[PDB]
């Protein structure tokens, strides 16, 4: 099923966080059934996860920064399952840039003395384009900040069309048009709480946001309304 012929691109040893924490190989290839592009995450020859019909089944795909780790980058994707019976499903992996660069040099995808990891991002985005989907790179307007959801810290990403709270379970993804309101409230002298409610009546509290980020968040919301 996966052969050297038929594989577009393979990245070994990516660190998958969701829907499981495991070091796996990312493979983009063409099905032998119909030649249709498939993304899978492999342990050895075994498949942990597959995404098929990428043209219609990939809903969201973005490179996102890892806060404080310039050494890493997230790839985040949501998808309808191969059997069209499971919807908006999240995958998150980190890529180590130094290793990704180095692997790319070994596969001859990049000349020996390439310093710039954004060359890898250009290639991967191109491989998505050829393969029927698009990966956004919204950060390289958008912003992200640390907050708590209860006792657990997480990160809030304010993207052109989505807000993400990631990436410990459960990852929250909000379409920007589903925000009904945000109400602000304070708890510290240097922080504020953001109470967000969605069109379906669900309320999420994001506590302890630095008040440097209020200006940004309010302007975001007002624009998206
Ligand atoms: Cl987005």
């Amino acid at each position: 099923e996966i052969s050297e012929t038929n594989t577009i691109f393979k990245l070994e040893g990516v660190s998958v966080l969701s829907p499981l924490r495991k070091k796996l190989d990312l493979v983009f290839y063409l099905s032998n059934v119909d030649g249709s592009p498939v993304i899978t995450l492999l342990k050895g020859n075994d498949r942990e996860l597959s995404i098929y019909q990428l043209n219609k089944n990939i809903k969201m795909a973005s490179f996102l920064p890892v806060p404080e780790k310039p050494n890493l980058i997230y790839l985040f994707m949501t998808y309808t399952s191969c059997e069209d019976n499971k919807f908006s499903e999240p995958v998150v992996m980190t890529l180590n840039k130094e290793n990704t660069l180095n692997q790319f040099k070994n596969l001859g995808l990049l000349d020996s003395n390439v310093t710039d990891f954004e060359k890898c991002v250009e290639y991967i985005r191109k491989q998505a384009i050829l393969t029927g989907f698009k990966i956004s790179n919204p950060f390289v307007n958008s912003f992200h900040l640390q907050c708590h959801r209860g006792t657990k810290e997480g990160t809030l990403y304010f993207l052109p069309d989505h807000i993400i709270f990631g990436f410990k379970k459960p990852i929250l993804l909000f379409d920007a048009s589903d925000i009904e309101s945000i109400t602000y409230s304070s708890i510290t002298r240097l922080t504020f709480n953001a109470s967000l409610v969605t069109k379906d009546g669900e309320k999420y509290e994001f506590s302890m946001t630095d008040q440097t980020e209020y200006a940004k968040i309010d302007d975001y919301v007002k624009r998206k309304q």
